[PDB]
C-alpha cells in the first residue's frame, strides 16, 4: 500500500545518534535529541504530501509533491540548502536530498499497522518504527 495517511507514534529508534552525527549536529542537541520519542503526522492526498516530525524538543515541517524536485533549506535539523526529490520504489517512499552530504534523504513504508522508517546520511542508517495512532 502507498497510502502513509495518519498520525504515528513512535515504537523504536535505531542509531539515531549515528545519523545526526553524520550531519554534524552539535553535542548538545544530540545528546538532548536521541533521548526522545518522536510522532511524525503524514497528510497525503494524491502526489501532494505533507509531512511533520514533532519531539517535546522540536518541529520539522515539509510538503513535498511526488516526483517534484524543490529546492529546500534544511532549517532546525542542520541548516543546510538541499535539492530534494521524493519519488515511489514500489510502495517504498523515498527521499533523496542532493548536497554536501552524501547518501542523504530518507524512506518511508508501510508494514501492516505500522510505518517504518530509514533515515540516511553518509555512512549512517537510522532505523524507525511508528504505530498508527
Ligand atoms: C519523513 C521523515 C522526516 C522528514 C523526518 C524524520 C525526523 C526528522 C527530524 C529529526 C530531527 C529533526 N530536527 C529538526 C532536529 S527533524 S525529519
Amino acid at each position: 500500500t502507498r497510502d502513509q495517511n495518519g498520525t504515528w507514534e513512535m515504537e523504536s529508534n535505531e542509531n539515531f545518534e549515528g545519523w545526526m552525527k553524520a550531519l554534524d549536529i552539535d553535542f548538545a542537541t544530540r545528546k538532548i535529541a536521541v533521548r526522545l520519542t518522536q510522532t511524525l503526522v503524514i497528510d497525503q492526498d494524491g502526489d501532494n504530501f505533507k509531512v511533520k516530525s514533532t519531539s517535546t524538543f522540536w518541529n520539522y515541517d515539509v510538503d513535498f509533491t511526488v516526483g517534484v524536485e524543490f529546492d529546500e533549506y534544511t532549517k532546525s535539523l542542520d541548516n543546510r540548502h538541499v535539492k530534494a526529490l521524493v519519488t515511489w520504489e514500489g510502495d517504498v517512499l523515498v527521499c533523496v536530498q542532493k548536497g554536501e552530504k552524501e547518501n542523504r534523504g530518507w524512506k518511508k513504508w508501510i508494514e501492516g499497522d505500522k510505518l517504518y522508517e530509514e533515515l540516511t546520511c553518509g555512512d549512517q542508517v537510522c532505523r524507525q518504527v511508528f504505530k498508527k495512532k
